[PDB]
């Protein structure tokens, strides 16, 4: 079986997915149809009931030069980024020279803020291509994995970090014991380790599966998150629940007692506890919702086609090689996928290789039907598309359920 990452318990599987192709790899139509596969399936640890996929994907085929995800291509996410630095800039970096770590910057969402306000700050950032775009911002990007070793090269040049932080980037590593090595290595002894990703808690109640592809491999909940800190010296205190990607929690981290937990962590603890969330039983009821909406997706769309509709997919999200795949959702049910993302344009999406257009596409004569990749951003994306369903356009979305609107 599968050594759980973070304390070394028996990993059981819950869910499997089947093979699946890196989920950023966007091929031109002329490439050889030959891609990395992998086995996406799903499992809980025995011990510290951390929920993590069971085969890793290295590294360096996700996050390299040419990954193409652009954070700022979402307003929402700009201005909830925004916030965030700013409600630091006014509570943990009010000292003297406060220094702000980021572990997965991207194109700067973040740190720009940070940035404009004067603050010492450097952002991680192994992909190169979106990192060079953070520093045309003016914000400092070192492109490389934070972990145990370049946190202690950090220390040793710019001293201790008031805050580290990760959004959307701690549950895409598995080595997080050398992540959280590093942030020991680095934090302030009165700093905050803070990240936030998509919730266990969600992804169950809303059988968001596709939520899981090859670069989130833990599912964070409060319960496993208290187990990871304490092993590793800190303290879980403080939880925020966000309904950013899908319904999210950010997780605040101290050296053990060094603060005192707020109310938070005790009740969604408590509530995980009272809903069973993490349990096999739960997790495996998960699982089988997850085979229902694939059946009642295909059948939708297999149907949409004897009916002679035409349907199309929008958002080209990570998310959706996880979806097309298991379902076995190509383009003769799918014709095109639009999407905003230039470096994702005029190439097919991985696995079910459907075409992918600019979203600037996506116009009258409207298809009859858009499948709702992008789900997480339905309501910025169906802002910008109201001539669609003016005209009679309609949203198919598989999250919580298979339905159309
Ligand atoms: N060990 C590590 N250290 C720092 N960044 C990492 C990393 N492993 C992956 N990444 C970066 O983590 C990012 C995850 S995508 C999330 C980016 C942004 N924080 C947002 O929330 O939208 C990618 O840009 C990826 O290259
Ligand atoms: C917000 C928004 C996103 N998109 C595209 C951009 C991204 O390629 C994709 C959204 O991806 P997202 O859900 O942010 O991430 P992931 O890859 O983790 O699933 O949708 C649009 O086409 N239009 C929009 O208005
Ligand atoms: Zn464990």
């Amino acid at each position: 079986p599968t050594a759980c990452r973070v304390c070394g318990g028996g990993v059981q599987e819950f869910l499997d997915l089947g093979r699946q192709p890196l989920s950023d790899r966007f091929r031109k139509p002329d490439e050889l149809d030959d891609e990395f596969t992998y086995r996406l399936a799903v499992g809980r640890c025995d011990s510290c009931e951390m929920v993590q996929l069971t085969e890793e994907v290295p590294r360096d085929l996700m996050f390299h030069e040419v990954y193409p995800y652009h954070s700022s291509g979402s307003s929402v996410m700009r201005e909830h980024f925004a916030m965030l630095a700013r409600d630091f800039l006014a509570t943990e970096l009010t000292g003297p020279d406060p220094f702000i770590v980021e572990i997965g910057c991207n194109d700067g969402i973040m740190l720009r803020t940070i940035q404009e306000a004067g603050v010492r700050h450097l952002g991680f950032e192994p992909s190169s291509g979106v990192a060079a775009k953070a520093r045309e911002k003016g914000i400092r990007v070192r492109t490389d994995f934070f972990e145990k070793a370049t946190a202690d090269d950090v220390r040793r040049t710019e001293g201790p970090a008031n805050v580290i932080y990760a959004a959307n980037t701690l549950c895409n590593i598995p080595y997080v014991q050398s992540v959280l090595e590093g942030v020991d290595a680095l934090l302030a002894p009165d700093g905050v380790f803070v990240f936030e990703d998509p919730y266990l808690g969600d992804i169950v109640a809303k059988t968001s599966f596709d939520q899981i592809y090859d670069q989130h491999f833990f599912l964070f909940s409060a319960t496993s998150v208290q187990g990871m800190a304490q092993r590793c010296g800190f303290e879980l205190v403080d939880v925020q629940r966000l309904p950013v990607h899908g319904g999210e929690v950010r997780y605040t981290l101290a050296r053990q007692g060094s603060r005192t937990p707020s109310a938070a962590v005790a009740q969604l603890l408590a509530a995980e506890r009272e809903q069973e969330l993490s349990d096999m039983a739960t997790l495996r009821a998960f699982a089988g919702n997850v085979v229902k909406i694939r059946d009642e997706l295909t059948a939708l769309l297999h149907r949409l086609r004897a009916e002679g509709r035409s349907v199309v997919g929008y958002g080209a999200t990570a998310k959706s090689a996880t979806v097309t795949n298991f379902c076995g959702i190509g383009p003769d049910l799918v014709h095109s996928v639009y999407d905003t993302t230039p470096d994702k344009q005029n190439r097919l999406t991985p696995g079910a290789h459907i075409p992918v257009r600019p979203a600037s596409a996506f116009s009258d004569p409207y298809p009859d039907y858009a499948l709702l990749f992008a789900w997480n951003h339905a309501e910025e994306i169906m802002a910008k598309e109201q001539e669609f369903h003016q005209a009679g356009g309609r949203w198919i979305l598989y999250v919580p359920e298979v339905h159309i609107r």
